[PDB]
């Protein structure tokens, strides 16, 4: 099982997004990603980026059915807390299926720990679905809190639609 | 009531960190603010902005007590959705006591409605108290969803001490 966790470039961007749409494909609600590979090169490597992702790449060998290096990928960017400050935010990881169990989620796992201490982050954040209890479990086995168990906190959202009317109203 | 709503300068930390520290004294929860004036000026008026607030400013008129003329803040940053790309993430915000019920509260959540399209925003999230039933009416009023509820998402965190672990192992 060889492969490397590093940091993506403009150059994997293609990759990214056919990654994310089999996250899509894979997760069990069905929203679908409107998102293009323009969209990925402009907001994360234009000026000032608004996510970052690492990559898991393979050598030539190991290469996908369709001669793709890249079968994995975290998406990150940092937040705030007016407590305590600069935090990392893990927005999402998906490996594909045939290259799961040979150490690559673990591996970025740790990459990621490694760019919480390097950016001076106090925790990372990100989200589970409760209903999701082996994975849970797995990131309580690594000090993992729930804090909308603990505090409560429940994830709300307003769409464009009503923003508008606020933005005018 | 004469108020205005406008972007906080590095001249506004002081007051900024104050009414954190007000609002840390209101929560229920009982958190020291570790943040310091520098953080603030450092993470918000660096050279990369991790955090973005909107200010409350009252004319000589009606200045606080202790006589200054910040009355409120709202915090916000720039998050990132795979399926949509990007968002506007409302932290906090806050108005001092003896100012509320002028439209300030209301007025701070058009100037970020305006904020979510001048920056191509698909929405706007935030976290509210699941015990704080005035404040999850009040948002749905305004066409807001309960994430949480409608897709089970809980908020999770691992904490400094245990990403140094993964960092090393
Ligand atoms: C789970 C994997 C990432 C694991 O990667 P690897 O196979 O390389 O792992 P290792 O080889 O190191 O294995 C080590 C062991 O530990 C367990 N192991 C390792 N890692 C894990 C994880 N992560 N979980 C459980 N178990 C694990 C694993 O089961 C092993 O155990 P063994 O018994 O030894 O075999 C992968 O299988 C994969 O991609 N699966 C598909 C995705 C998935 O199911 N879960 C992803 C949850 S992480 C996601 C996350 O943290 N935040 C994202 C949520 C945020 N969303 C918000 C939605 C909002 C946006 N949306 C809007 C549009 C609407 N639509
Ligand atoms: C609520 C106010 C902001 C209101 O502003 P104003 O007074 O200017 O309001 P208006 O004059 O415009 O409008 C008046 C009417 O609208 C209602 N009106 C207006 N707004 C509201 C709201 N929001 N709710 C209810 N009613 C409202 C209000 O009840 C009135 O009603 P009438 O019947 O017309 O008279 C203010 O009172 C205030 O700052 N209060 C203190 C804070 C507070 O209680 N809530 C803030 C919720 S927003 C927060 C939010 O979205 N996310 C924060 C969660 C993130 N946490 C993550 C944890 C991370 C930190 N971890 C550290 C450890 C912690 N230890």
């Amino acid at each position: 099982a060889k492969f490397v966790i590093r940091p993506a470039t403009a150059a994997d961007c293609s990759d990214i997004l056919r990654l994310i749409k089999e996250l899509a494909k894979y997760e069990y609600m069905e929203e679908q990603v409107i998102l293009t590979e323009k969209d990925l090169l402009e907001d994360g490597f234009g000026e000032h980026p608004f996510y970052h992702c690492l990559v898991a790449e393979v050598p030539k060998e190991h290469w996908t059915p369709e001669g793709h290096s890249i079968v994995g990928f975290a998406m990150y960017y940092f937040t705030y807390d007016p407590w305590i400050g600069k935090l990392l935010y893990l927005e999402d990881f998906f490996v594909m299926s045939d290259y799961r169990g040979f150490g690559i989620g673990s591996e970025i796992l740790k990459n990621l720990s490694q760019v919480a201490m390097r950016c001076r982050c106090s925790s990372m954040h990100f989200l589970v679905a409760e209903w999701n209890e082996p994975s849970i479990n797995f990131y309580k086995r690594r000090g993992a809190s729930d804090l909308s168990s603990e505090e409560g906190w429940r994830l709300f959202k307003i769409d464009k639609e009503y923003l508008l009317k606020m933005a005018t109203e």
